[PDB]
């Protein structure tokens, strides 16, 4: 499965959902996650994310391993999102800021 990591938080561009063939993205207030059981690892979403926050599981950075389990957990409680929407206000300001997990909203 593919995994959404740290840089998505407070950016949430949502450009990734338009190319997902199986609609396996789930939406949080300021973050998106990928459902590991529905994802077919087509990898089409990776180049579409301006935040470059999506990685295949085996490529998730060492300092963001927590996101693998987190995607699986939140994908079970958040609503499905299949349509592109406007990025969060000030997404540009937060794109590139590290350790945004501290700002994750349930
Ligand atoms: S790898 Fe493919 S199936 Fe998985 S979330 Fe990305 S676009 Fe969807
Ligand atoms: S910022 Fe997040 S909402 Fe999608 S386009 Fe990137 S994983």
């Amino acid at each position: 499965a593919h995994v959404v990591t740290d840089n998505c938080i407070k950016c949430k561009y949502t450009d990734c959902v338009e190319v997902c063939p199986v609609d396996c993205f789930y939406e949080g207030p300021n973050f998106l996650v990928i459902h590991p059981d529905e994802c077919i690892d087509c990898a089409l979403c990776e180049p579409e994310c301006p935040a470059q926050a999506i990685f295949s599981e085996d490529e998730v950075p060492e300092d963001m391993q927590e996101f693998i389990q987190l995607n699986a957990e939140l994908a079970e409680v958040w609503p499905n999102i299949t349509e592109k929407k406007d990025p969060l206000p000030d997404a540009e300001d937060w794109d590139g800021v590290k350790g945004k997990l501290q700002h994750l909203e349930r």
